[PDB]
């Protein structure tokens, strides 16, 4: 199989001790580490890669990214061209794609993965435990466009669509490549990409669970996930006028228990949060808030003088979220900032009346939270 | 729609209280009761019925459970005999079943059901939480056969194939009620037959969770389950050679938190399952266990003279499976007493080995168990 | 002995349903009622308390609250006139107070302050399980302040130094009665008070534990507790000077597990306390600032502008709680708000870094806080 | 400070690196390892020590326990034959013992405890969590006996009594040195004398709480733990007259949440335990159980023939204590297996009631039981 590990600027000796273990694997037949740029970990990749290919007697390149997409030149570039070199350039059956910063890499999640593939999966999927305030963009911004807009299918219930650790087999990975939607998504929008369109063709898929391993950012407000946030939602709404089948086969690795530290983490500064929803207003951005009800309408232009959130409740954001999806441009600047300052208030309302009750609590609701978007969008 | 309540001598306030629920739902036009015999508790249904039926303006009635299967004269015989009504006197769409004797039913589960089947699913089975040493037969024999047997299938995924609560179009009725092998299941492998048949037929099915749970047996050994302990095993037995497809379609509600009191509720007598494994030896049994794997044999043989399961263990099993598979005879009393004892080994041993480390431990073992299970069925 | 119900607003029939629980245990020989004025309820009482005493046996009163004290006439005047109508009025050995308004109040309270009695302890105080961002005054002001002050004392070691619901001998009574500083204390001071004298004095203390728990407040702001803040504030202020010696007796009941439901409460509205840390500035707030370390005048400086409050962690409080005892002025209107400004910072930051961590951490938080405090103000 | 490791059979090298983490420890100015015999351990701990000591600029010492007491020669031997080498040959004012098998210590936990001793404390305790199935000694037999015979004092209100892990001041260690009950326990009950008697003579005690760090027993049968359950039991039995006063200070740092491994973690082999309690029996055995309540006698009588253990309630547990304690005789063949058993019964019933019941369950039974016991024997 071959293995890649997309980078950018994650530290490098992190990076190499995974690209070691992928090495010494006995079902890995190839490493291949696709960089942002020349930079410094790029160089230090470059540097180390001939001596573990020696010592494991499997074969490490090192390449750039290719300009293959029209957004953002960023993620979507890097696994699209590491797809590429899998298709083009190899014979291997199957492809393995790990983050550069994941922090308890080890040979079992190679192992897991390639074992459901044995089962006859053609994608599996690494999933993981977050805390109650981290994975706000998986939550309320993919989840539950999913759940709105494709409510009796698949799409909503894959665990975590924006992961980067997956295996996919070669005729899976051919199908992705040869897809323009997919190939044209150059920015942070690859993940939800390749979720749509697998469960959209409907490739089997298996989940399996990983306890640990996934880097945590750096403390900081909502602010550090905009541009994520703003590619996200503009690939959800890409795809809403697509139609997709209910037929999925969908399994998912029963979880252990979740451990302390991630049931006892906060995944963002509140302080911060409160703080910047009050900054960056233009009169454009109070007047096209007429398009959205009342309640948001008026709850939102109150940020301009202090930090407002009650109102965006669990039915506020799913009407909230329709309003975007027709008439949010992309790259527009009032749009992207309106898109942020409206899902900064969901995230600071369910912090308090759900994250706060506790981390089982918060769980619980999550599941209960898109079980009610899908029955809504059903009825409608 | 019809709902019926196959009931027993038992509590009948509660059968009661439930044919009043059903009576006063406004998607309710047709309630059922199926009994054996004309004792106290069907004539107090019998005498109340007209009296529902006014202020709801829903027709009760009573009738009794038809011979209509060739095995034990039990739940099956009840049930297809509902079928035959439902199908050969009345003109409604849908069906219900629940059992008499639950203590928490309530109008929402039929909402729930009848709304499911709005969109389109022809069945709909509601699931609920249940103690981490309750569902033994459920786990250790109904879903095990089912991940051993055909690991590929839907057949394993389905969540509580013996629950009695579930509903039915019309026209799913009618191919169970038609199926002989569906129709002879007289005793209380009727359930695993339509959860068998359903999925053979690529009915799509739909699972509801009901939070709150359901009704509890009286604290007892767990020979209280033998008789349909011995009869779900001859159900899987009698399937053993049939040919399944491919997955249908299959939504599953995500399970809410456990209730408390579920969690830590026990659901057997230890001690006096203890004792009853060292009853009821005869020479055939000790003869008999020369067909099984050298562990086995020895683990129960040793089981004449002081209880011993840690043997029992997840690979024992399967392999003790594989043997009853082949070699047990329903209705042969030595065979009927090895399979108790040899499933009691494999529950005091899961016991002591698992639910004892927790319920969410328990949990996440009995889903990967399957999972192991169907695996290694697949790559044998 | 006599049970004692201080009232107000609160719906007259849970104070009559508590009246009626107290007469009717056999240990209690008269019930006294305490109000401040001649509303509907203190008639609603006056009108039933003849057919309660006859029912029952036991004598039931209703009195107005006496001007004792020379504070706002509040919680202080009510607990001190039941002292004297006890002393005076009656020969009953023991005597109960039990706050009005709560809603699970039953006979075994009344029956383990009794026997806890009978064995001779001469204070007995209800201890409840209480929800994370509950009890702050509590937390943050009252047992803080015994920490900080007398850390080798029993007194931050008591649970609830405010909790209304206890049993005293009759000497203990005596005591308090006769003590100004008790009698002066009109206010919400007179909790503190009443734990801070019996401990002075070497009172032995049994706190049993209600498993249930008690009344939560209409869910607002903090501002809602704001004068009970800064009277709690102002009777740890004026006992600062006061030397009290080793530990007594003290026997504490070991907390069972906490409900559910309390563990998954929010306790104030995050919203509404975040605006109204913005609100009532004025010049001379500003300027008293200047008393208070640069960390703590710079952030609270900034809530004229933003909600500030990252900067009120664990070491700031205890700094801005020195300078709070040394210049708060109890009555200054504009340094009672920055008192409650202040506090608002610190249980918003303890919030947001604690309590979202979920109830156990926050426990192990709160409880290891008086633990850091003791051992600092010991150190120097 | 001086550092004591007794030590038996432990691995020498897991001893060797806690040795050295005590020796580099600014605070400790002598490591101490008490040896029981000179064996494989001894010799290798002596052949590293003055490399230690020439790293860390810190003696270390190793010593052969001396005969000290009178009872079998044990762990109490090795502990006052450190107190005799701690007063008599040094001047340091603080002793530290702990375990030499300890598998997570670290400088924080010297740290703790002479932190603890700086704020006054006159014996520091580390306390750790346990497994449900662990600390069965502990829980019914030290605290029980400490709850049902002194009842009002801090007996029982320690938390694990035989723990080893401890830190005392030199007057508190010259107490213990001189007193001859204390010197006589030269096996397994030295715990419990350490603790029983710093209560009785008023020593002030602050519990530190260390999250993980107790070597696990290998697995087996509770068998192996017979030898230290008869000398507790003895331990106990021989204070049984002895009067201790009310008056104490004892703290206790507030717990962190379970680890997982603990909360998951199963203390006993199950199968073995049932087989061991049919196993041993004399017709003498069955004689003395004339001594004991009727539903006692015919349960353990009836393991003769079959585990019994559902008659060994909370109840039934109290009265055998007592029995017990009035005819026990130590070292007496009989009896002391009689005490295995009628404890193997109740640890049993304890298991399938509570323990199964999970985790949580079981710490909130086990602090109830005891305040049930407490109360139970202050009204006898």
């Amino acid at each position: 199989s071959l293995v890649v590990f997309p980078f950018k600027h994650e530290h490098p000796e992190v990076l190499l001790h995974n690209v070691r273990v992928a090495a010494a694997h006995p079902r890995v037949h190839e490493v291949l580490c696709i960089g942002y740029e020349r930079d410094q970990t790029y160089e230090a990749v470059e540097r180390a890669a001939p001596e573990i290919s020696r010592a494991t007697g499997t074969p490490v390149s090192v390449r750039l990214q290719e300009r293959l997409g029209t957004l953002r030149p960023g993620k979507g570039d890097g696994m699209n061209t590491a797809l590429r070199y899998f298709l083009e350039e190899t014979q291997w059956e199957r492809i393995h794609f790990y983050d550069a910063d994941i922090t308890s890499f080890g040979p079992d999640w190679i192992t897991k993965a390639e074992e459901a593939a044995d089962f006859g999966y053609g994608l599996v999927r690494h999933y993981f435990p977050r805390a109650s305030t981290d994975a706000m963009i998986t939550w309320m911004i993919t989840r539950t466009g999913f759940a709105l807009l494709w409510p009796h299918t698949e799409l909503s219930w894959i665990e975590q669509p924006l992961g980067g650790e997956l295996l996919m087999r070669r005729e899976v990975a051919a199908m992705l490549y040869e897809d323009e939607r997919v190939r044209r998504r150059s920015d942070w929008g690859i993940d939800t990409l390749y979720t749509f369109v697998t469960v959209q063709q409907g490739v089997s898929i298996y989940e399996c669970y990983i306890p640990e391993g996934k880097a945590h950012r750096l403390y900081g407000g909502l602010d550090d996930l905009r541009t994520m946030l703003v590619e996200c939602f503009a690939a959800i709404q890409s795809l809403q006028h697509e139609v997709v089948g209910q037929p999925a086969i969908h399994r998912q690795e029963h979880p252990h228990r979740v451990p302390v530290h991630i049931a006892e983490r906060v995944g963002y500064d509140v302080e911060a949060t409160l703080h910047r929803l009050m900054q960056h207003w233009t009169p454009r951005q109070v007047e096209l808030l007429e398009l959205f009800t009342t309640p948001v309408r008026e709850g939102l232009r109150t940020c301009q003088r202090r930090p407002a959130f009650n109102f965006m409740d669990e039915m506020a954001w799913a009407a909230t979220y329709h309003v975007l999806l027709e008439h949010f441009q992309p790259g527009d600047p009032d749009w992207e900032e309106l898109l942020f300052k409206l899902w900064t208030t969901r995230v600071l309302n369910y912090t308090m009346t759900v994250a706060l009750r506790g981390y089982d609590y918060a769980q619980q609701y999550l599941y209960r939270m898109l079980g009610r978007y899908r029955y809504q969008a059903a009825l409608e």
